[PDB]
């Protein structure tokens, strides 16, 4: 199934678990390409599965900002694997 703007995004936000599920929302929020004197997001979260952190992405940003940043947000944990599966034209495997 498509998604709402997702679809086979909550399938890279099947593989990982709250162990970095967490880290990569938070981190986001700090990278967050605003810049500005308080490096968070105002609202706080309340999204738990990846299917939930998806609804969640496009709602902050759209699209756009969502996976752009989401791109990013691995660069920081180290997910070359995912950044590489988001770009592999392959849709997972």
């Amino acid at each position: 199934m498509a998604g709402g703007a997702w679809g086979r995004l909550a399938c890279y936000l099947e593989f990982l678990k709250k162990e970095e599920l967490k880290e990569f929302q938070l981190l986001l929020a700090n990278k967050a390409h605003s810049r500005s004197s308080s490096g968070e997001t105002p609202a706080q979260p309340e999204k738990t599965s990846g299917m939930e952190v998806a609804s969640y992405l496009v709602a902050q940003y759209g699209e756009q900002r969502a996976w752009d940043l989401a791109l990013h947000t691995w660069e920081q944990m180290g997910l070359r694997s995912l950044c590489a599966q988001a770009q592999e034209g392959a849709g997972h495997s």
